[PDB]
């Protein structure tokens, strides 16, 4: 069971975690580019939370925010931040809140204007083997 | 397993709990807005009961209702109500009852403006603080 | 187990209960009306019975029938009818049976209606009548009654 | 397990049965009636069986047969015979073949010009108690 | 656990079975005919195998085969060859190939003309009759 | 358990088999051809690994790579490599991450090609290499090869 945080700036969560400490605890997410390219929004699920009114807030007025940041952490004795998913420029599109008797979820997507994608390769030993990182202005269509 | 109400202003439903008496008991409930932008209906699932007769007639003359109040509260030794969704000037869109031998209705609901109110929980299970926001659909404006 | 029943005029089921002798027993049942509203047809299902052929025929022939009740009644101990629909000037607008070896023959109907009356029964802590809440509508004359 | 049989003019089954010798035994069927009226074909399942090559011969030049009847009997100390469904003037409009390693399955269906319903109803002590019987032409939209 | 076979002209596969040999060995197959009438592709799934680099050729060339036969047999101590679907001037219509770490591919076939036969099963177990029937569907007339 | 392996020129996976340094280990993958000829995207799962900001880089950019080769390999003692897929001159059409804290990390890709080759391994009753059946097709070109 590995950690899933996104910090959202404006936005706090409710993370007590030591390194993500008001950053809002992530349930799952998904993505997707289809052939320049159209680049849909990337969409997370959490807990309503600390978060939940304020991303309303920006859903209904469409106001951007900076920068979010997305970040998938082994668990386990050698937790590596192995995946950081950098948003730059950002709208919250969709607010999707739900609650049950028998359980409270809100999933939620964002547009960004420019991305970028940091893997860190882990070997057996559990420390770090290496990395990869690209990133690209969407928005202006160029690498970067 | 937590706790969701709901009071509908002149649409009662026969909750027996004591700070939320004859209000609507909700099993579940779900929203949705998208990218000025487009808002979709709040609906919630609930036993058929006493509100029943209400909500259907409230569908069939679109008449609108001042407000309604969603709640959930935590279950537990600290049963605190952390969320509240206050709609302003609601309109029944939709009912969908059904039955079967082996009961549940389905309602709709939107609304010219909405608040919503998150309360933070303490380390003790008390009161910590509150994150809140607000806007008129209707109008397209923050408040 | 709760029991469900369906009186349709001129259209007998096979009922034994005693309170509700020769009428539909229903499986289960649904119903829609969304937002001048559009009010859907009320399904519900019943094994293939002795509505069935006629239930065919007013389905081809669109005849119209007086009133058809839908009743909820609760199981056990205090068997409270707590749910009546009563829908005025009906038509048989769908009718969908099947059947299979493996144990189990079930028909699908639709029903629709020029007016509704909805009635919830309230129950009393002695698990008898306590009271009502009812409401009306003509629907093909959009009023409330 | 009830036993359901269908009786095609000109298109034998192999059912054994005493009652019904060489009649299509039917695994499942349907059909439906939309609102003058709407009459969707009958569809019913068997085995891949004696029938299938008459059935897809007839699919294919659709040509019509007098009549077929569809009866469900029941199972049991009490064997009643208590819906038989009489379709006249029939046409084979749908043939659907299939085979499996692990089965073999063929769903077919049927228009007709009339129809006719019987019901026959049991009572607790397992006789007959009453029937019921309709019918229509549907060709010519008019009670028969 | 019956046997399927399909032999197709000018594409072996792989079937060590004494009466089938190099024919495909089928897993599953189904084709259909609706209401001058619409036949649609047989289709039928085998693993990847040696007639799957073939089956791709045929599926992007479009050339014809002169005959295909489908072949279904019965399990058991009376193995029965009962049914036999004829297919004459083929074409490979659609390849979709997969496979999995925890390999199947999917195949269809369009055809000019058409026979189906049913081998009737003796009491014996051994061949009573048949009920052969076949169609020129390019050309709309029995056969 | 058999292993699947792509190797696509200048995106390096991080497999550790022997055979098959640094390719991409496959989770599973499908394609289609329909009826001059309509080939679809070739669709591979793996997991985000160290290919996946690269695969993300050439979908944004649509930048050509020569040549990708996908390959099945038998599990157990006769591991044999039975399927060899050649794609020649490849684009990275679609790329799907997803994550969950439930465990797994998973992510879809998909590629278009002008060429491909399709080889068949037979094997011989010792587990070895009996010979192989082999087919190609330039698909930009429309020509068999």
């Amino acid at each position: 069971a590995q950690d899933i945080f996104l910090k959202i700036d404006g936005i706090n969560g409710e993370s007590l975690d030591d390194s993500h400490k008001d950053e809002i605890e992530v349930l799952n997410w998904n993505w997707e580019i289809q052939q320049k390219a159209s680049v849909k929004d990337l969409t997370f699920e959490h807990a309503i939370d600390r978060a939940s009114p304020n991303l309303m807030k920006y859903a209904l007025t469409g106001k951007h925010v900076d920068q979010a940041v997305l970040v998938m952490r082994k668990a386990g004795g050698n937790p590596l931040e192995y995946l950081k998913l950098t948003m730059s420029d950002v709208i919250i599109t969709r607010v999707r809140p739900s609650g049950s008797r028998d359980r409270s979820r809100e999933t939620v997507s964002l547009s960004f204007a420019k991305v970028k994608q940091e893997y860190v390769v882990q070997n057996a030993q559990g420390g770090s083997g290496g990395a990869v990182t690209t990133s690209f202005d969407i928005k202006g269509n160029k690498e970067t």
